[PDB]
């Protein structure tokens, strides 16, 4: 395999003589050659371990890196100090001062100019992080939420355009917020240009998808596929008009992009530089488990989607250092993990606190999350969980069978339960939820419905603003970035209207999607209102979270409380947190709580706390007492 030498030499080939000599002492080449040195080697090694000897990898790796250095050559100054800073201070995502907020720019201010305008909101509650869901062209009328990408480079008219975007973008930067949007980069739709020239015979997009002349080997591939969106076709194909076949994971509009092609590698690559360039902080890795396939196997979580993604990331340490990945995987916690490492994706989505934290509430007894916060939760360096409640997504089930065996739990007839209860089909429940899914075939079903409507906000459950407030609790302290859903901080329900819409009918999860409620919104500063309560309650703990360093870093240690409806953990052996699920009292008592100080201060509360006597907590509490 070349050298990073070497292949620098034939970069700058490009230059005359003269040229050459300036581009030599130039500042930018000196940070590039450096980085090179220090980078390529990991990316040499990942492209290797995918594409081996295949006479394209060579080719195609120097045409990325002749492209990688005019991106950094162009890349803004300004830019280019934030990768310095980044470079420095890997853990800058790991600081209890990151919150997080994510919406959707039309449904939560219109346009871009209007999500400007409302950048002082954002202030107000103290984010520092914003995740703008699809932003550029896709399909009209049903493009999966934007999922389904007809370009990464042109912006959504109705949103605005390119030029909007950037000020957004300088905006964030401006008001201290990062910007963070999504790198689809596993599925295109099936209106992008690389689809149609693909499908069209175009050679320079031959094999770019993954495009089969009949049944054959769809048949075989589907043996053991996943189905995603069971809902709109079996398996993991769609037929073409010309009766072809197309692997497509997700919605029939949706196409799988063939990273066994090392030229897809290249453009997509190509891709992020522009992404990267626009200013964005992180980029949310949609689908890291699918982009590579090999028959036989299930097609996700396999060795080469990880090397691929390991190859991207050095991408970035070398032509954009400040670019960091938000892996969003949604499988078993085994696979999970694995997606997040500084070199492959240094932040990730936390599912299994997020699931847990739903099947806490239904259940009352934190078994799961317990054993959950014990085993699963401490990463490694430079690293961090991106720790949720709700997301523009369904709520799938992906606790570990494993895990809950271990427990007495089953875990097919416990999400039967889950589901049951969730939608609203269990006798006493509070969830006013919907199914998503519902899989006939293997009896798996996911739930869609916004957290106020989980927790009974719908039906002025008395107990569902402390329910919020203790779930979001465990996100903001636990350890990790954690992300709000923008319109849960006052308890948004779901729409009314996606039922009837035709182009939403059939996807339960805009049930959750709801715009950005006036209303509502207004009524924040109102401690007698459902809005203020959880607002203030949830400012309140965004506040301490940011203040106090007791909460920095993502290390905890949980707390044994003897009590199965109350959850503890201890961060930096200073806060000592309590969470009680049950919507009655529920009592820690004087000798469980011996080794700790007598007294400890409450930040929840903001009263001293006893700990030499029963420490009861009401229902749905939260305690976060500085032991330290
Ligand atoms: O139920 C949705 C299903 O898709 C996943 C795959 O990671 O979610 C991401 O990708 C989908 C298809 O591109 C998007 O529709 C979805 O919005 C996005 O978050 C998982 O959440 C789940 O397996």
């Amino acid at each position: 395999s070349p050298n990073s030498q070497y292949l620098k030499t034939r970069i700058l080939d490009i230059y005359t003589p003269e040229q050459r000599a300036g581009i030599e002492k130039s500042e930018d080449w000196r940070q590039f050659s450096r980085r090179m040195d220090t980078h390529f080697p990991k990316l040499m090694n990942e492209l290797d371990s995918v594409y081996g000897n295949n006479e394209a990898l060579l080719p195609m790796l120097e045409m990325l890196l002749a492209q990688a250095w005019q991106s950094y050559s162009q890349r803004n100054s300004s830019l280019k100090d934030i990768d310095i800073a980044r470079e420095n201070n890997p853990d800058w995502i790991l600081s209890n001062k990151q919150v997080g907020g994510v919406c959707y720019v039309d449904l939560f201010a219109g346009d871009l100019k209007g999500l400007k305008d409302k950048i002082p909101y954002f202030q107000e509650l103290g984010l520092t992080y914003l995740y703008l869901m699809p932003l550029f062209k896709c399909p009209e009328g049903k493009s999966d939420g934007g999922y389904a990408v007809s370009s990464y480079r042109d912006v959504n008219p109705a949103l605005g355009t390119i030029g909007d975007l950037r000020e957004v973008i300088a905006a964030l930067h401006e008001a201290g917020i990062s910007a963070v949007v999504d790198f689809i980069f596993n599925h295109t739709s099936n209106e992008h240009e690389w689809a149609q020239r693909c499908a069209a015979g175009d050679p320079l997009f031959d094999n770019f998808y993954y495009i089969f002349p009949d049944r054959r080997m769809p048949d075989q591939y589907d043996r053991t596929l996943r189905e995603i969106f069971p809902d709109q076709h079996p398996g993991g194909f769609s037929q073409l008009e010309d009766g072809r076949w197309v692997w497509t994971t997700f919605n029939s509009f949706q196409w799988d992009l063939n990273y066994s092609n090392p030229w897809v590698f290249r453009a997509m690559a190509g891709e992020m530089l522009f992404l990267a360039n626009l200013g964005v902080d992180i980029l949310r890795m949609d689908a890291v488990a699918f982009i590579w396939k090999q028959m036989g196997t299930s097609c996700e979580n396999l060795p080469q989607a990880h090397a691929l993604i390991r190859a991207f990331n050095a991408v970035m340490r070398i032509a954009a250092p400040a670019v960091f990945f938000k892996s969003q995987a949604i499988v078993h916690p085994d696979q999970v993990v694995q997606y997040i490492g500084q070199d492959e994706c240094q932040i990730g989505y936390n599912p299994l606190q997020m699931a847990l934290l739903w099947n806490t509430l239904a259940t009352r007894e934190v078994n799961l999350l317990h054993q959950a916060l014990t085993y699963r939760h401490n990463l490694p360096e430079h690293t961090a969980w991106v720790n949720y409640v709700r997301s523009h997504d369904d709520i799938g089930w992906t606790f570990a069978d494993e895990d809950a065996a271990y427990l007495g739990i089953s875990g097919y007839d416990h999400r039967q339960f889950l589901n049951r209860f969730f939608v609203n089909r269990f006798d006493g429940s509070f969830a006013r939820g919907v199914p998503f899914q519902y899989n006939p075939s293997t009896g798996d079903c996911r739930v869609s419905g916004t957290a106020a409507a989980l927790v009974g906000l719908a039906q002025d459950d008395p107990h569902a603003v402390d329910r919020i407030k203790l779930l979001y609790s465990i996100a903001l302290s636990t350890g990790g970035l954690p992300l709000i859903y923008l319109g849960d901080e006052v308890g948004t329900l779901n729409d009314d209207d996606w039922s009837q819409d035709s182009n939403k009918s059939d996807d339960s999860r805009w049930a959750h999607r709801p715009r950005y409620n006036e209303a509502l919104y207004a009524q924040r500063n109102d401690p007698s209102t459902a809005a203020g309560q959880i607002y203030q309650d949830l400012r309140h703990m965004i506040a301490v979270r940011q203040s106090n360093p007791r909460f920095d870093g993502g290390r905890l240690v949980t707390f044994n409380t003897n009590n199965k409806h109350i959850i503890g953990y201890i961060r930096n052996n200073a806060l000592l947190a309590f969470g009680n699920f049950s919507e009655y009292p529920q009592t820690v008592t004087a000798h469980t709580l011996q080794a700790m100080p007598f007294k400890a201060h409450d930040l929840i509360g903001g009263k001293t706390v006893s700990l030499n006597q029963d420490l009861t907590l009401q229902p749905y509490q939260v305690m976060w007492l500085e032991i330290a």
